[PDB]
């Protein structure tokens, strides 16, 4: 499993980014992890405690930032979904753009 | 299959509302769909046709803008995980409410 594949893929928002100081924290621990810790950090945060092909690297993993310092724990979605919607200039395009989007692959 | 539910549990990001002109003219041609497009747009947008249990309202669906007026057509991102971690007080905080998490759930 590689944890260094999965950290460069990772995207952040809520005001992280890779130089946070907690996002830096966040990454010593998982980089020290044992196997077992790690494979229960991807079951938690993906559904499954195997990487996917091509490896952790191919996974599509967000840390956002949900609040301040607090006693509560850190929680998990594991089947987000996105489309992705350019702000197209009439409603007419937009039905053209999105109606070729979803027929046509 | 209930649009409507999906409407209402949909999330934003990039900028849009749900009182965007773009998002106003996105559900209006959503509901107009017939069930075959209805399908397409679910099986582009989640990587099935079929909704849920407890149907459209249980999805996670995020809709972002992603640029101004374009030739390009949506794109979508069918498997994203999201790891909601709040900016606590020091690295040791971390360590202990992270493997907490994973741990016992
Ligand atoms: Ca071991
Ligand atoms: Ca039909």
């Amino acid at each position: 499993l590689d944890f260094q594949a999965l950290e460069e893929t990772t995207e952040y928002d809520g005001g992280y980014t890779r130089d946070s100081v907690l996002i830096r924290e966040f990454w010593e621990i998982v980089h020290s992890f044992t196997d077992e810790q790690k494979r229960l950090f991807l079951q938690f945060t993906t559904g499954t405690d195997r990487a996917p092909v091509g490896g952790l690297g191919k996974l599509k993993m967000i840390i956002a930032k949900n609040g301040p310092d607090t006693e509560r724990l850190p929680t998990s979605h594991t089947c987000f979904n996105v489309l992705l919607l350019p702000e197209y200039s009439s409603k007419e395009k937009l039905k053209e753009r999105l109606l070729k989007a979803i027929t046509y692959a």
